[PDB]
């Protein structure tokens, strides 16, 4: 169709006002004395949340241009969400202050692409020196600690995930599971997970949740990319009259077949979720083959000759339960007896050891840990629905900020582990005085997220700031209790992680809009 | 789709807008003097009422904003209504008096958090001054007293409810059906009452009522999640063969099979409720095997191998009547041999004596008093069906005042206890000048409705708002009389429920919209 | 000490003063943030911060100050910034006065446009 | 009256409009290939002019604001004219160019009064280096290429300025008049010249060169400052019979004396032009007896007695001719013995003699020297009287850039001396980076001149300005030869004091527009 095209100053002006528009619902929710947004529904009854995902999600503007310009830091935003689990709001925050800044810099007749080299500088130094502020979160106490802190100071929790992480290792696999009784549950039970996502959306069983969770499914193993729905369809056939969802796993699943699977899940008919097999090539068939023995199925493979058609339930994988993410697939307590999956690691490690080159050791060694390792399930227990659910998805907000700590250790949260990078780093400089420009641009940045804050606070922000830079370490402003201090010992935490990837990308998304020269939309 | 948001002071100015007009809208219908509202339908007869429920259910404005507001605040108030049985005139227009002044703390700078913090502390200080200005509810005389003025001075009402009270026990079920005879009757019947209500609304079959109320319908009785209906069309056609009404009740019914019932009952084919099982996990199970005990059928078990398939009608529990409402649902005089129930409580006793920890016991003895209780049901009766039913919607509306009145006392009516609560809290001090304002909001709020009946009286709202802050206890202004005495002797109860939950939910509605700053909303 | 550091002094040993009716002591607030407007709005025209500079004002004693010229701070009479007490004090006053005239000002009666 | 105020960035964006403005009419006629700008005429023929000194005077907008810029602009570039008697259009564009950056950066977010400081600290190292490129013009040689390069090329109006210079002194003083024959006359004659200048333009006999002259007029000398008509009435209708002009000097003349002298100069009953006494104080006193001394006239000393009622026509002192300019007056060929000037400057050489302290010293010094000095008159003579016009212009302005260039020497001409300053002051440096901004403005902003004169020559600006900065010295590009070299071989110079006044007076009109945050004008 007819498109409406902006150059150069205009169209970085339009996703200037489309990214202010964006920042400003998202950025009153910053912060302990955060303030809450109103966000319309059709059914009757506003939200009011405080959380800036919501908010974020539901920001769409009128204008082509400035919808670009917000949707964009809503994707870079929502892939630091996805990374580290949390950050959402200070990569918008810190993209438009990027953004503002540097904006203002290309008007005043500065080099753009100097301005993204010297912005590009200044994030590496800061991501290097933050590696270097982090604190370690290796030990059991200070796992615990930190799920308390991520658990709205609640000790269950965090001891909940040390226990956890003892059972299975840091590295190990931890699923929430609702648990029957008052008392909580974990244990270990035999299942493996990998980095395929569903292929489709519209699989969300749970929409609040944003990922597809299955009782009981029955998992299909195919060797072979699905295109034409009448190869399987006996066994969808099968699997419906057996009354149990069903999970297809394979090369990849395209054209009618997705579509006609697709539209059985809006009609819910079938309840069946499609996930591509990990890996590719000689990898992939292999942890194909181990998915099959952890779950008592069979592999539906063409060089062998059996085809999906004569494929019945008995052939088909199942396991207890199911939960597949956009970024992963989690399967837990497949039906596998101990002896198979005994012998299979016991084959993977005389091939580990009879294998030379050190990359297929290392991918073997890697294979055979997420095999034998399981995955350990808590199952949280309480008095009440509402407190139960309530506990559990705090569990599960706790395990992701603690699985990023122990990943990349915790900084000072609040908003001054930046502040602190910024003072250290003053002195950067770049080679041309375009890309010193970047590098204040990008401190002053890094500064904004505290300056929000306390600004929710109704305290002054520049005296709060200056005071936080004149000290050293993780002395920062307690937001909550309006009194300075240290960080770590406050409770106020934030993983290396979450920072880390928030600025990163909203470096890279701000840098991409400086550089920006044209746009094409539809005409109004 | 496009989305227009308002930041700080254009939102909250709409937001007041919104509740203004609500508030206008439902707060003439106050008091005993309070005028009337008429009320459009698309038949052709307008509806006149003085009843402030309908005025705000029928509320809604075309701007957007103004809506949101509107639509916040009277789903605070008929959260109150939920929980207290009446309020939600009051629970609105202290709403409006605190978000008009607190508003207007704001717009001259005043810090939006520390007003919340002065707002709540206000509140928790007039809650338990409240629970000390209560009066005792518990005597036979005092219950027939205060459901004697529920059912606007009807002595019969009182009796009727009081001997109920006393026959099952001021915790026991107590139900209102139609009378055959003029003379009313009352009975004990094994039943028994559990939180859960109805998945959707459409299973209403009185609107007027709002509650899903069935005559010798079927129970099913499932172990399992409810989300195929081919699973059970065999029971459902033997259901509507046999035209009896069918309850479903189980883990959860969701999906085609939701989906299929509510176009049945949309349809009138057949006539079926879904309701969820109490509780979850091993309790909830024992509940679903007590409802089997209770209404004679039989709990489809996964464990046990029993299938919808093959369940037939005689497996169905059956009884007498039933009455589902979002809040609660009620089973009356489940047909089932009483020896079973007498064997299932012995059971539940032997169960106590052999448990050890005090949450099991305290839940075992919850249950078998509810097993045991049975429902006392009032069957009003009268000359005319006319006359019967409006008695009957008076003893309904007076039970729930006495539940209210025995739950947590009552103080005195007219809009009295608030005033009297904030001038005995005159002295309240907050950490800062914010918090203190926020404090004067609070109070002048709690005042607010007293004026509002007096002004609908006619009479000066200021002389009398004095005059009833210089006596004390429950002295007071009889709005129907116009002149002062002590309201507890002269007739104008408010159950202590009441007021708290009014006073809560409108400091929580308060709060929520003075410390919003952005909102977010469809385009015109 | 001129340069608009004797009022931030004099709010800042203010600061505790208290009026009969919680309206006054409003008044009285309002009057003390004013007095520190005057050096807020010379440290805005330096381009430097204003708060910041406010609160190390007030945070220091007598006549330490804050020079504009050289933006750094330092006892104000020594370093040659003298205002006369007559002029801060005139200054202040009449503010004052023409503050209390408007905000007590219910109606104003003007020719047509 | 009623004013219109704007307020930062829109002022400076209407400053900025009105500069743009009035630089681009200007600024074509720049260069030897400058075009041209007609200008209209209420007569009807329009007027095509190169000059950019009439265009900047003809420039006048309808915004009130633009207005504001394009009069102030206008100002400093009249002010740097005077002081020079060139580079008007030259201060003009600087201006423009530092204004144009400057606000910029302001508009990025420099604090201005750095960006001011900046921009004085860069021009104060310009001029420095200016003095350190000028080449002294003190050689008859080269005041004799000097003046022959200012008219056209003329080597005979060269010629009479050094020799003229040679006869009177570079101090002295020289006017050139017309001549009756064909050949050139030069004759010195007795008369001196004074700083002060006529009250008011109304005065002006010929404006086309904006200064009086009078034929044989009249002096007359008071030591009182005149306010009243009536004081000096006698002496007026005197000088109206006698039919010839009068020359008045006293202390000042104010109200109505001076009121009704404008109106007899306007009507032309009487032609009288008005010039304050030189000096003040008793210095004032000897300057005017030195006067009456040179013209034959006496003094109107109130303190000896005789009052202007009692002057005379005998009394009044008599010139050949009198020319005044609101810079400075010049009496010419006064007519008076020889004797009482030899008097008078012996008993100034007496208090030289007598004096002690170096400044009386030195001011009876200047005082003798100029009054002995005399007037050196050249008598331009040519074939017809509109060529004898014409030559007498071109010798006045000769004259002018030979003075010039007497007082500061001469630089590469053709606005290359301001390309190399900057290519030599690359290396500065300030306190702030706001200052080094302003020191990358001001240095942009004198590479600008040249680009618009290789612009208006129809050549890439950049790449001759890249070239010019490669070499050194007073190697550039020859506008009018399309070819490089050294301007001084080739002719193409500029006295080192026009560039310098042109470059100070611009830098200084731009820092008060950096600096400008407010604006009161007249509403429309």
């Amino acid at each position: 169709a007819a498109k409406d095209v902006k150059f150069g100053n205009d169209a970085r002006v339009k996703m200037l006002r489309g990214v202010n528009v964006l920042a400003d619902a998202v950025k009153v929710t910053l912060g302990p004395k955060g303030r809450n947004v109103v966000l319309d529904k059709s059914f009757g009854a506003p939200t009011i949340t405080k959380d800036g995902v919501s908010v974020a999600r539901e920001i769409e503007l009128e204008d082509k241009f400035e919808n670009m310009g917000a949707q964009m830091v809503k994707e870079v935003a929502s892939k630091a969400n996805d990374a580290a689990g949390d950050g959402t709001t200070t990569a918008t925050v810190l993209a438009q202050a990027i953004i503002t800044e540097g904006l203002k810099a290309v008007a005043a007749g500065m080099n753009p692409m100097d301005l993204k080299r010297g912005i590009d500088k200044a994030v590496t130094a800061a991501v290097e020196e933050l590696k270097a502020l982090s604190v370690p979160c290796s030990d059991s106490k200070a796992i615990a600690q930190v799920g308390t802190i991520s658990a709205n100071s609640d000790e269950t929790v965090g001891k909940l995930i040390a226990e956890a992480m003892d059972k299975v290792g840091k590295e190990g696999v931890i699923t929430v599971e609702d648990g029957t009784g008052l008392q909580d549950e974990l244990d270990v039970v035999e299942g493996m997970q990998f980095d395929r996502g569903y292929l489709s959306p519209y699989f969300i069983n749970k929409p609040e949740t944003g990922a597809v969770e299955l009782e009981s499914p029955f998992i299909l193993l195919a060797d072979k990319k699905i295109s034409n729905i009448r190869e399987m369809l006996p066994v969808l056939e099968a699997v419906a009259k057996a009354g149990k969802p069903l999970l297809i796993i394979a090369e990849d699943v395209e054209g009618e077949a997705l579509a006609t699977l697709v539209v059985n899940t809006m009609r819910g008919i079938v309840k069946v979720a499609a996930v591509k097999a990990p890996g590719f090539g000689d990898r992939r068939k292999a942890m194909l083959q181990d998915i099959a023995t952890l779950t008592g199925g069979t592999v539906i493979s063409e060089e062998i000759g059996m085809e999906l058609e004569k494929a019945t339930l008995e052939d088909l994988g199942q396991a207890k339960r199911v939960v597949i993410n956009k970024d992963t697939t989690t399967i837990i307590d497949g039906v596998g007896e101990e002896a198979a999956i005994q012998g299979r690691v016991a084959q993977i490690r005389q091939q580990i050891e009879e294998a030379t080159s050190d990359y297929d050791r290392e991918k073997l060694q890697e294979r055979v840990a997420k095999l034998a390792g399981g995955v350990a399930v808590i199952k949280v227990g309480a008095a009440t629905e509402v407190e139960m659910k309530e506990k559990k998805a705090r569990v599960e907000d706790a395990l992701h900020a603690t699985r990023a700590a122990v990943e990349e250790g915790v900084v000072a949260g609040g908003g001054v582990a930046l502040i602190r990078v910024a003072s250290k780093l003053a002195d950067l400089r770049g080679q041309n005085e375009d890309q010193n420009v970047g590098i204040k641009v990008a401190l002053r940045a890094m500064e904004a997220p505290l300056r929000q804050i306390v600004l929710n606070c109704g305290e002054e922000p520049s005296v709060v700031a200056n005071t936080v830079k004149g000290g050293d370490g993780n002395y920062g402003y307690n937001a909550a209790t309006e009194e300075y201090g240290n960080m770590i010992d406050m409770g106020i935490l934030d993983p290396t992680k979450v920072t880390r990837s928030a600025l990163q990308y909203a470096a890279s998304v701000a840098g991409l809009m400086i550089t920006t020269e044209c746009m094409v939309t539809d005409l109004p």
